């Protein structure tokens, strides 16, 4: 807490950021959390039983639909997200790296994909040396652009070291924190989405490994995506819609074990978080287990 008196963005920087990174991403949070709404919503199909044809009339209502829905998506399952992000300056890399802003904008398609879907609480965490809750799971969703200006204000890429043992028990802790609190008034997924830039060495992989143990038995799914790449004004323009890829095959497969996404172009990071979401949502909810 002492180390976090560290000096924040300026206000208005950090609400231009979030416009600007809102307006860029806007089309894929908005197919994101379409596909995210369809993911959830009941679709199994009829199922065949034992062993001129009547053709009945069939008719609805388009109204009546969209009352069905209303009381569609079942209340009793809620998501839990944590996305974290690497605060340290490997990700600023005096401007060269760019990786700090292209995942503070990848931050701002999931936070404003999960609002419109209206469905999971978003967290957000940074951490280097330290580690700090930059938005809670309980503070109120990003609908409001103070909400995301004070996110981003807390990111300035200049921690000197990147501690992951750290982040991953830190993480594992305020899972658990929440799993105590709906206890007392609740089927609840919770899984960490954590953003890093650089290499690792294995030497890396082994000593997390006590702790992925730990989260693997508390339910918690952990996701690495791991940026490394070999210009920065056109990022500035880029916008990002639909890519292609619905879904990461080998993680589907993988599920629930931790999983390392590797990010070797940084336009590709949104798509890859928009990827990644869609996976585990589909899994979470599918019947299987």
């Amino acid at each position: 807490d002492e180390q976090l008196k560290r000096p924040l963005r300026d206000y208005g920087e950090a609400l231009e950021m979030w416009s600007t990174f809102q307006t860029k991403t806007q089309a894929l949070s908005q197919s994101l959390s379409s596909q995210l709404r369809l993911i959830l919503t009941p679709t199994q199909s009829t199922k065949l039983s034992g062993a001129k044809k009547i053709i009945p009339y069939i008719a609805s209502s388009y109204k009546r639909d969209k009352i069905w829905m209303r009381r569609a998506i079942p209340s009793k399952r809620a998501y839990q997200i944590l996305l974290c992000v690497d605060d340290s300056s490997s990700m600023s890399d005096d401007n060269r790296s760019t990786a700090g802003n292209l995942a503070l904008e990848s931050l701002v398609m999931v936070a404003r994909a999960l609002t419109v879907l209206e469905a999971g609480q978003i967290g957000v965490m940074g951490f280097g040396t330290d580690v700090f809750v930059a938005h809670a799971l309980t503070d109120p969703p990003f609908t409001s652009q103070d909400a995301g200006a004070r996110v981003l204000q807390q990111f300035t890429f200049r921690q000197d070291s990147t501690d992951m043992v750290l982040l991953l028990r830190r993480t594992i802790d305020h899972f658990r924190e929440a799993r105590l609190i709906q206890a007392s008034s609740e089927d609840l997924w919770q899984l960490a989405l954590i953003l890093s830039d650089g290499l690792v060495q294995s030497r890396d992989h082994a000593r997390l490994r006590p702790l992925l143990r730990e989260a693997m038995e508390q339910r918690v799914m952990v996701v690495f995506i791991v940026m490394d790449d070999a210009s920065v004004l056109e990022l500035k323009e880029a916008r990002f819609g639909p890519d292609g890829v619905p879904v990461i095959h080998r993680y589907l497969d993988s599920f629930p074990f931790p999983y390392y996404l590797i990010v070797h172009h940084l336009e590709d990071l949104p798509g890859a978080l928009a990827a990644l979401l869609r996976t585990w949502f589909a899994e979470v909810n599918s019947g299987s287990h």
